[PDB]
């Protein structure tokens, strides 16, 4: 029954940076890992802009206390491009890299050799089966799903996924950690997309199809969902906010593992965008061009 | 270019009552129609209740303006059990009765004989093709879809659907009325479910199927979509709120039309609840039990 104090987040993108930000802000020492130094520089820079927004709103009467919160938080986030060494003595690895089983397995198979024994492994995968990733190691009793929601600083939900192999203690540690993060942990079964994505993705793909089918425009479909269903963001807005590349990988994956389910039919428009390197707010352009 | 001044709302259910409420709250003369005086008595009580909530918030710092707002609106909604006796001198008919093409056409075929020459006909149908309803009349150029969202007193959106026969004059008149209602009119083609329902319903069905499959409980699924995706309501809370009967009909219609589309595969649990007359909050019970 370990207590997560030292955390290693592999992946500094939309999710990693946020998970690192929250772990840091809530008193956990964090080491954010990524491929290059420029990437890490950008990530930590972004985490800073996110903290300032929080500061400028939370500490308007005492700005000096706001700078401390920001500095103290950024300070509790170390950067490194060497997962192998960092995990040597970490309490928990939270993998948030490209949505691709092969890559993720290769990653954990390696880290399984370098990481300490009490170390807990966790994937933030959207559509991959935890069991499938946990078996790329020999640490399945310490491997589980730990799913966050974009933007991590705002979304309160966290999905804690056990595999038939995950231990109760591993589970509890991830549950306590989740809480110490100020989130609302929810145990799910290891089913594709778990809960949210299994329902949310096919929907977003349906919005894309309704657009390709020529029945309406993205703008009207977005206004529709926001003003009619009360959603915070329209379908096309959310897609660009999540990342078209991540979205596409989630679908191709499901498509491949169930090629006769029309829900997961890849999209021509989605593939074209990702093929031209337009992934949304990520690259400044997706379905909508951003400033 | 007729100016909707007098409005005849047929059906005092979840929508109709709301639609009458808003029209009346905004200075239109309204007559709410339903099957029996008892039903009408109840619809009026619901509108009185909804109105007080609007008042306790749109006039929070002025009870007197609250009282006048409620009374003035209620006393502006006359009631009848036969719309044929009212439609010879009304500007617009907004139909909001059971989701069934036969019953709807039957209604408009009859009203088409009694209604004034200029009167416009509008259906608030969730999933039926406006063209299929307009054809029960010889008033096509004055027939269109004016789709509102539940609860009507709150949701800003209103889909104004034109068929290839609706005149520009009839369309424009409906747009003004929408704005007159304080809503945000959006022109949709006459496609099944139009925009919102074609994406929302299949989504809600997927939620049900994820539950029948045993993957997750109704409660975790609701908590998940709310906390993880920012949804105002979980899929089951929304199903009950909307009406399971209405949902079942919507799906059956699409299912009969596109029998091989798995998106519209009827739900055993949805059917059993409807068979036991558990339609949602309107009957005190659907997937959840209420007061
Ligand atoms: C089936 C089809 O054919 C087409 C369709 O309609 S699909 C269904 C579309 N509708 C949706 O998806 C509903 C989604 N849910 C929502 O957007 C929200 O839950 C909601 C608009 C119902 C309000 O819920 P909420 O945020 O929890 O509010 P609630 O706690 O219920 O009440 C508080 C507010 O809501 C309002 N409210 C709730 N029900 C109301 C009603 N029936 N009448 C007037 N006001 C109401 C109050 O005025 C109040 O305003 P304040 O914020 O100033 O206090
Ligand atoms: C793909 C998968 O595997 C799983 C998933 O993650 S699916 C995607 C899940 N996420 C969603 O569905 C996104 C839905 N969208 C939302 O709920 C909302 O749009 C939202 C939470 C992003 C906020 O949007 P919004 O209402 O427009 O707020 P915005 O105007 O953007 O900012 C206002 C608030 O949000 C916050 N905010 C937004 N982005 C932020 C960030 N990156 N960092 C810190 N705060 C942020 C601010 O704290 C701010 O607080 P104040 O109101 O006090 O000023
Ligand atoms: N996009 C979302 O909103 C969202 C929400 C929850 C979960 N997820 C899931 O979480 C994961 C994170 O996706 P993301 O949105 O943050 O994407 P992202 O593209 O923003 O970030 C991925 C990061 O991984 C890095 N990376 C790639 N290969 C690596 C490797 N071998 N070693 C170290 N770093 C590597 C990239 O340089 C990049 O910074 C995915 O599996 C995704 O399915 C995404
Ligand atoms: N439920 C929703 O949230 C929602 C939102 C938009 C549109 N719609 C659509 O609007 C219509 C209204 O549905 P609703 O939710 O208000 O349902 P409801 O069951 O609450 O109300 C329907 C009302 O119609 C009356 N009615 C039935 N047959 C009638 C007839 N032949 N003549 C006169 N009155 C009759 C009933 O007595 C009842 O009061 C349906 O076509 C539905 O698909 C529903």
């Amino acid at each position: 029954k370990i207590i997560v104090k030292h955390v290693t987040v592999i992946g500094g993108g939309l999710m990693g940076a946020g998970i690192a930000q929250v772990a840091a802000a809530t008193g956990h020492t964090v080491v954010l890992v990524d491929q290059t130094e420029d990437i890490l520089a950008k990530s930590k820079k972004g985490i800073e802009e996110s903290l300032r927004k929080v500061a400028k709103k939370k500490f308007a009467e005492n700005p000096k206390a706001g700078d401390e919160f920001v500095e103290k938080t950024l300070s509790t986030i170390a950067t490194s491009t060497d997962a192998a060494s960092v995990v040597h003595s970490t309490d928990l690895v939270v993998e948030a890299i490209v949505e691709n089983l092969k890559v993720k397995n290769e990653l954990f198979k390696r880290l399984d050799k370098f990481a300490a024994e009490h170390t807990i492994f966790a994937s933030n995968t959207s559509s991959l089966q935890i069991t499938s990733i946990a078996n790329a190691t020999t640490r399945q009793d310490r491997f589980a799903g730990l799913h966050f929601f974009n933007p991590v600083p705002v979304m309160k939900l966290v999905q804690v996924i056990k595999t038939p192999m995950t231990s109760q203690k591993t589970f509890e540690s991830l549950v306590d950690f989740s809480k110490a993060l100020g989130k609302h942990p929810v145990s799910c079964k290891d089913t594709p997309g778990f809960i949210v994505n299994r329902l949310l993705v096919p929907y977003l793909m349906e919005a894309i199809r309704l657009y390709e089918r020529g029945d309406a425009s993205k703008e009207d479909i977005d206004t529709a969902m926001k003003l009619g269903a009360g959603y915070p963001m329209g379908p096309f807005e959310l897609l660009d906010y999540v990342g078209l590349d991540t979205t596409k990988f989630i679908v191709d994956g499901w498509h491949e593992m169930d090629a006769e389910n029309p829900l997961h039919q890849p999209s021509p428009s989605l593939n074209k965008l990702v093929a031209e390197n337009k992934f949304g707010k990520k690259t400044g352009e997706g379905f909508y061009k951003y400033k």
